[PDB]
C-alpha cells in the first residue's frame, strides 16, 4: 500500500535502507515483524527498508 | 527484553515517544504490530514508545 513518511529517516548508510524525508510518499510492499517495511519511493527507482513506525496512511 | 538503540530517535515532540541516542540501553515491555515498542532506558525514569526497527541486541 501507499504510505507517507511521518518522520525523517536518514539511515545509517546501509545499502539495504531507503532514506526518507518526512512527507515522502512511498509504496510499501512488505512489512516484517522486525519492525521494518520494504518500500519504493514511486518512480520505480530505489527500493529499501524503512521503519514501519514511520509509515502513516496515505 | 533488553535492547540497544541502533539509530538515533529524536522523535517528534510527542509525549508518548521516548527519544533515544544510538547506543542507549532500553528495556522493552511491549512490542506492537504498528512497528512501535514501549520501554524505559536503563537510567529508567521516563517510559515511552520507540521504533521497533531501531532495537538491536545489546
Amino acid at each position: 500500500p501507499m504510505f507517507e513518511a511521518a518522520y525523517d529517516f536518514p539511515g545509517s548508510g546501509s545499502p539495504s535502507e531507503l532514506p526518507l524525508k518526512k512527507g515522502d510518499v512511498i509504496y510499501i510492499t512488505r512489512e516484517e515483524p522486525s519492525g521494518w517495511s520494504l518500500g519504493k519511493l514511486l518512480d520505480g527507482s530505489k527500493e529499501g527498508w524503512v521503519p514501519t513506525a514511520y509509515m502513516k496512511p496515505h
